[PDB]
């Protein structure tokens, strides 16, 4: 069971049936959690690494891998409504699918692939369930440590890398020095690019890149160098981090409930401290359906449209689902600055 899934489970057969969808956008990670004793991140990372032969390629012990992943998953907070191990697992599995998009076939090195999925796994570790801006506004120790810049993203990185230095946790021991160095650099790059306040400038740079794209006669992207590759990978991970609205409505709605609960819990903190309640964080004046439509139309669609343009035609299904979900939320609205502000500056 451990050998098969990297986790103990009372229903191996149900877990195995769900993991049949490992390479699919339609994987249901909530079910994976339910059949893995709420170890979705360890489970999904083990599955992904076996699928891609990454433990063989990089000589990573499977036991050491399970040990690291368990401590990493333990460092996600169960009582944080959205930014917990289920979201990390989702981003990792979503990154895993995006890496296999036909337009990117054989484009990336194995180390690049390793770096993207590892980054996905660690990108929100030890999230406190309050935003960067909250941490800045409350004079937090983390904001003081990190000089107000990508405060949590720097913290997620430091925690993720520090766990590797625990006894029996160094999954990269068998990499060469040069490999370790390159991997570190790439992971730092990608996790720092998940700072939502970089969304606009990241999208601008991606469009610029997409203007210059060239493909083979088979539709495969031609990337000139490292610089172009890591740019696609940053953006890939960002897209995986804003993929909830591109999943089935059933899944999207569960994600939305969770991020609203998280925001509302921060707004209750802010209220208790006599602070102005941040946009999206006031449960008494929230308009959830309307905000999702604006989120999609101004942030998530523009990003996915640029991504879809890059990997044309691979991502049309994703765009169609996103539109369809937008239509649903729009139909459920009962009879702009706060939005856009979390995604720029
Ligand atoms: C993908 C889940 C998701 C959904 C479904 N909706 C929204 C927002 C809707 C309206 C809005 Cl303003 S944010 N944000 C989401 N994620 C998210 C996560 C973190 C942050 C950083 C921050 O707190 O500033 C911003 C957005
Ligand atoms: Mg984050
Ligand atoms: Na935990
Ligand atoms: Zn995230």
């Amino acid at each position: 069971s451990i050998s098969r899934f990297g986790v103990n489970t009372e229903n191996e057969d149900h877990l195995a049936k769900e993991l049949e969808d490992l390479n699919k956008w339609g994987l249901n990670i909530f079910n994976v959690a339910g059949y893995s004793h709420n170890r979705p991140l360890t489970c999904i990372m083990y599955a992904i690494f076996q699928e891609r032969d990454l433990l063989k390629t990089f000589r990573i012990s499977s036991d050491t891998f399970i040990t690291y992943m368990m401590t990493l998953e333990d460092h996600y907070h169960s009582d944080v409504a959205y930014h917990n191990s289920l979201h990390a697992a989702d981003v990792a599995q979503s990154t895993h699918v995006l890496l296999s998009t036909p337009a990117l076939d054989a484009v990336f090195t194995d180390l690049e692939i390793l770096a993207a999925i590892f980054a996905a796994a660690i990108h929100d570790v030890d999230h406190p369930g309050v935003s960067n801006q909250f941490l800045i506004n409350t004079n937090s120790e983390l904001a003081l440590m990190y000089n107000d810049e990508s405060v949590l993203e720097n913290h997620h990185l430091a925690v993720g890398f520090k766990l590797l230095q625990e006894e029996h946790c160094d999954i990269f021991m068998n990499l060469t020095k040069k490999q370790r160095q390159t991997l570190r650099k790439m992971v730092i790059d990608m996790v720092l690019a998940t700072d939502m306040s970089k969304h606009m400038s990241l999208l601008a740079d991606l469009k610029t890149m997409v203007e210059t794209k060239k493909v083979t006669s088979s539709g495969v992207l031609l990337l000139d160098n490292y610089t172009d590759r890591i740019q696609v990978l940053r953006n890939m991970v960002h897209c995986a981090d804003l993929s909830n609205p591109t999943k089935s409505l059933e899944l999207y709605r569960q994600w939305t409930d969770r991020i609203m609960e998280e925001f509302f819990q921060q707004g209750d903190k802010e209220r208790e401290r006599g602070m102005e309640i941040s946009p999206m964080c006031d449960k008494h004046t929230a308009s959830v359906e309307k905000s999702q439509v604006g989120f999609i139309d101004y942030i998530v669609h523009p990003l996915w449209e640029t991504w879809a343009d890059l990997v044309q035609p691979d991502a049309q299904d994703i765009l169609d689902t996103l539109e369809d979900n937008r239509n649903w939320y729009q139909s459920m609205i009962p009879q702009c600055q706060g939005l856009m502000e979390k995604f720029q500056f």
